[PDB]
């Protein structure tokens, strides 16, 4: 070709989101089950697993403990194919019994449609809700 | 009638990376610059850019305004494809004039490699880092 396009430095994508989390056995134990799916790496201090692409989602004890009383400014949001999806999902969570969740709020409808909140146990909210 | 026995739901993956912002012209344009990307879809309230794949990474000003001075328990994370690459990062992102970036941390070697911390416009974290 007559193409010089890779002399501009690698693409900058947001492709990590991560969490701080005081303990990382018990949160991945939560997130292997709210994800249904197996990490894709695993350490004793920092565990991350799948998201779209080259992006993953990780969970870290090397940060600052999360403390329960402090509000919080970001989410880790789940887009799921329909409407009827979070419904089933919400259902699903709240109905069963091993695995404490956390309602933070009932599902309504936002900016991104029908959607509800629940807490990790870190106090990290996550967000289920339909594909953009 | 169907020929299809799977009961399973839908894939659940943390694919939407939210955060809180005061102002989403300004935090628009912060995103604009250090992603070198335009965003999916604009709304006055709402702004979404592409992460990996079919994953977001959004903006919004309709959850709870981040305060200044309240901690932090959560990072964006941009992975890149070498160490080198982050230092070759942050001589770019420090040697341009035309955008206020607020360093949290220069770069360095940590338990996972090179790395760097800055702040964005509401004081989310965001930390750059190898992928190997
Ligand atoms: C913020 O923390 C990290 C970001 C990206 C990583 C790339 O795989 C990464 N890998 C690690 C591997 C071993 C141990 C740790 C640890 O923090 O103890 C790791 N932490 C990592």
């Amino acid at each position: 070709g007559s193409h010089m396009t890779d002399l501009a430095g690698p693409t900058i994508t947001p492709n990590l989101q991560l969490v701080y989390v005081s303990n990382v056995e018990r949160s991945t134990d939560f997130y292997r089950f709210i994800f249904k799916k197996e990490p894709v790496f695993v350490t004793p201090r920092y565990v991350a697993f799948p998201s779209s692409g080259d992006a993953l989602f990780a969970i870290w004890s090397g940060g600052e403990e999360p403390v329960a009383e402090i509000p919080r400014f970001s989410e880790i949001g789940i887009m799921l194919p329909t409407g009827e999806d979070v419904d089933k999902l919400f259902n699903e969570w709240t109905k069963q019994k091993s695995h404490q969740i956390i309602v933070i709020k009932e599902p309504y409808t936002d900016v991104f449609g029908r959607t509800f909140l629940i807490s990790d146990p870190d106090g990290h909210i996550i967000r289920v809700c339909p594909l953009d």
